[PDB]
């Protein structure tokens, strides 16, 4: 047997109608009991299992998967989620780390990529799978993507030792800190633009073991609650005025991700550059990410954004750059130089160096 | 014969190295003369053509294509381009509209999509092709995408009557107000996420005539120099504080595109909503666009951003929403309600209205 | 407001079981489906005291309630053992019960699914109701599968929409049956419609391409063609293929052949090979030229293009469709060879796009 | 400096109109001289180079590339090409192997994949790049894919040590024995369904060095002219009769690739199986390949084709299986069992083992 904790945070996967809009819906365990694909009643009574614990039917070979549903309260649309919510989740995983062989987190799609990236950083030396999943259509609606997304997540966590925060949707397993949402209606909602999926499910299950990270058995799990809140994201647009940037970068901001044009460029007008420079003197750290979905930030142009306190984000997603910025700035007693060096390193598989 | 104007604004297609970085490079016409694929010397002398005018070799069928190079000054990296630059370009097209059968604009990739969208709006009732093109690698570098991108743009403008601001790159013609940049290194740099290409070039040329807009022969070209400058784009991120939004939306801002999560949603925390409401009372107009590349903004959630002075952008790119916002706000003597109604309408093929 | 469907279970991996360490066809489908809430609403069934043969889907978002009856063919087959006769039997089942039901779903193996869809497309002349083929890469009895959602989707499409075509539903896509081919032997996205958009897509909502879906011909009755010519074949060219091997392949009693050719529709121009094609034509054989390429059309243009006596271009047809069309046309009674060739060159069921 | 041989065999890249159809067109070197992108006149006179030898302009970094055009005669539409033509090409490469650092072969698209795969096998222990290229539109037609396809091939051969028979088209370098033609009109005409490209050209050049084969500097080049001609390809279709298969497999055929359904299956009707068995007793070797573009042949069904003298082709393209069959059967003095063992091995990067 293998034992999993299913953490239900909210999201469309479990929503219900009310006032003609979808809102978070409680009572997930109650529903799941009634579904044979999610709970084997015969086996449960045959082992007289507890009322909190469900049991997946069997695969021919390999371990039986059991899981316990922890329903957060209140449940949230992922658009209302913040760093504090993700810290709460990490702490749940920390509290119960020893009792369970893996974790599945049901989450809304709207900020799924931010959440996956954040947990990726907070959960240092992670040894077990943490699989985020969600859906475009609620599980209570007959034609949905929820059933197979939830089952796949449970089967991955239950059967494979992939020590990473992942996202499972639409028969693909992605590295969590590598994904971003590309489609607001279709079931293929997420893309991992700069890295293959860690796994694919079809007639058989193909895992890219060459990419999956190695379990560091010696080192214990260190959960970082010390994530810096005063970080932001700022997207450049043509003609963006210096005075607006000045305002954006005022104290108490400590870090910012600048989403720039193309290979990592912005306007070279001096008043703008002066503000970035002024912000650096105040001790602000800036990460340069491209607005483009695919490719890497690279120097080469007179418009390339480089300089004091600007670290290139290379091929990072913006969700990952923001989380990494939150993580690095939250570490105690480091110099600015050191912090910049940590930002330029691949810390959780989120960044490919040249 | 068909006559085109080639407007060279800058961009990597024509850049040179200096101090180990790429910068804008002048002297394009001088280079193009020396390249047989871009200038047929034999034919030029046989017709004793002017020194400013180049001539493509014969294509398979149809008319011979001649073109004139207008090299803007100063040439720009597209990251330094603004509304005023795009207005200058529209005015060049206006000045010479009657002398030429079509236009090609060489432009940097960095803000290409913004430029295409802006010109799309400024050039009301356009009857001729305006094809933007660019490259990831300069034409002076041997291994490049510049040669074939420039040639294709000239051949499309020269041979087909597509009355739209388009982007031609990597054997695809896209509707200008429908594109966005998706790859910062690869030659397939742009995507039209919510509309097929207008055309594809291969062994033969396939055009989607069912999508191409109709020439309005009766109506004259109206160029809009009256584009509102005080518009911005603001991307939401989780936990974005109300105080930062307050600062962003201070006067003199008149319009903003909010890039929101998923199907068009944001945080429902009251202090944030309060600021959007306060901005509306100051008369600000807000367009809701999705951060997602593909799909549409749609209501359905308690977190859907809708309300006073918020217009849904449906499936618009953010580049298009920003340009449309600049256009609509620049029109004289309209009420806020009228302006909102215009934003919710498909004005240049940039927006698809939902089905029933 | 109820709609009634017939679910015809022919075999295929969707319903297979292990035996001797290999998958083989598994009976007892209705017994399984009863126990699954997503496939049978027990509460509603007792509330209407329904028959034991008839299952009932839960309520979908809108529209009619869907009821269906399972007909389990015997013997059940791996689709690799299926032939024209099996597909004729299926067509006849649909004929027998045509009046009692509003639509049809056929569970079928993937191995020859495309051939089966194309064949039924031709046999069912003037079809007025949906016939949706579906299958799976993993059996429904195996926990982690594509079977559950593929079967449900097929039932919901047939049950809710009037698409009068033989279709294939897999992996949230509805394809025109005579337009598909199998591209992936392991992944759930197993089929592609290379030269036509899907007829429909399922997501948060259902998008149908009504401007492609064929029109119901309510005047004309259903005519089922049992008269399908069995002596037809498919022959794939490979470089250096010798004339003597082709001679042997095309011996009587063969009446028709699909030649899968290179590129835009080309083959070796060596005379001994051309002589055999010509000899076959004199014996009265008909030949259809299809490209080995997945995407594109057969077109003339090269000295190696295969054209001539009794060779009809297949344009953009799949080879599964060309073979079925060849079987259909050759089975029609009392037509000249010239007439038969004219019919092959026409789009008879939406399988072929004519040039302009 | 680096020196390349450009072998022009024919194909649309160099065709001309005549009688309203395209046919092979001579005089390539004459055309190339007049194009600055393909020949630097200033530099040539500055080094008073020979009349047979062209010189590319300077690329960004590295060596200057010079090349010599060898125009085969007669030139061919690739639909007329056979094993003998490919042997002639291999022999050209063998004759001049020491004088040149790499090779480019201009070839028609129609049988490009068969040609690439054949040369891949004939050129044992190859140490230098051999890059096939072609086009959908002739180079003499103004709007074409020929110019950039030919240049890219020269630049790859000229600048990188990739010791494989490759195909360069549309800014992608593919392993030759891994490609097949998927589009008869579009410039993206070829696909490598079961293997990433070896390289991609964009703003910079990305090579997948983890996939590129290693130069075997100890071992000399062995060219195999001994390629078995009596091999064929047979595609199954539903209901294919046993009597037609009987006829197909008659002597003197020595080997066949059976293109089967799905994961590698065919009809189980006994009269058909009997003929495969009869062919095996005559000593015929059979390779099972899938008709599907993507995936692998695998057992699992009662309809799986396995047995006496049937070797699984796993994820091989059919072009590659046919060439491998031609190669293995041409080797002198091996037992049937040995031959089968060689077929089941990855000999040139054409097959992925489980
Ligand atoms: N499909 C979803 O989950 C969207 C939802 N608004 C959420 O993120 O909570
Ligand atoms: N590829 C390019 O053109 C990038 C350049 N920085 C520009 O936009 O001008
Ligand atoms: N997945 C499948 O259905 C393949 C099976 N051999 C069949 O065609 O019946
Ligand atoms: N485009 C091409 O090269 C096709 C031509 N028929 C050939 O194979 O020679």
């Amino acid at each position: 047997e293998r034992h999993l904790l299913l953490i239900y945070t909210g999201g469309t996967l479990g929503m219900q109608s009310k006032g003609g809009v979808l809102v978070p819906g409680p009572g997930l365990v109650t529903l799941l009991r009634t579904l044979p694909m999610f709970h084997d009643k015969e086996f449960a009574q045959a082992q007289g299992l507890p009322d909190h614990a469900l049991a997946l039917p069997p695969a021919s070979h390999g371990p039986r998967v059991l899981y316990t549903v922890l329903e957060c309260q209140p449940l949230l649309d992922s658009s209302d989620m913040t760093i504090d919510d993700w810290i709460r989740i990490a702490k749940i995983i920390e509290r119960h780390y020893e009792q369970y062989q893996g974790f599945v987190v049901i989450h809304g799609t709207d900020t799924m990529a931010s959440g996956a990236s954040m947990l990726s950083f907070m959960l240092e030396n992670l040894h077990k799978p943490v699989i985020l999943t969600g859906a475009q259509v609620p599980i209570r609606v007959l034609w949905n993507d929820a059933r197979e997304n939830l089952l796949g997540a449970l089967l991955v966590a239950g059967q494979y030792i992939i020590p990473e925060v992942c996202l499972f949707m639409n028969s693909q397993l992605f590295r969590g800190n590598r994904v971003t949402m590309v489609d607001s209606q279709k079931f293929e909602a997420f893309c991992s633009p700069n890295l293959s999926p860690l796994a694919t499910v079809g007639a058989d299950v193909t895992i890219a073991w060459d990419l999956v990270r190695k379990v560091k058995w010696k080192d214990p799990l260190v959960v970082h609650s010390n994530m810096e809140h005063d970080v932001a994201l700022l997207r450049l647009y043509p003609g963006i005025p210096a005075s607006l940037v000045r305002a954006f970068l005022q104290p108490p901001l400590k870090g910012v991700v600048l989403e720039t044009f193309g290979s990592g460029n912005g306007p070279s007008k001096p008043d703008l550059l002066q503000e970035l420079r002024a912000a650096a003197q105040r001790g602000l750290i800036m990460v340069n990410c491209s607005q483009c979905l695919r490719g890497s930030v690279t120097p080469g142009y007179a418009t390339s954004l480089a300089g004091a306190n600007i670290v290139s984000g290379l091929d990072m997603t913006s969700e990952a750059a923001l989380a990494k910025l939150s993580y690095v700035l939250g570490l105690p007693e480091l110099s600015l130089e050191r912090r910049q060096e940590l930002l330029a390193k691949d810390l959780r598989g989120e960044m490919t160096l040249p």
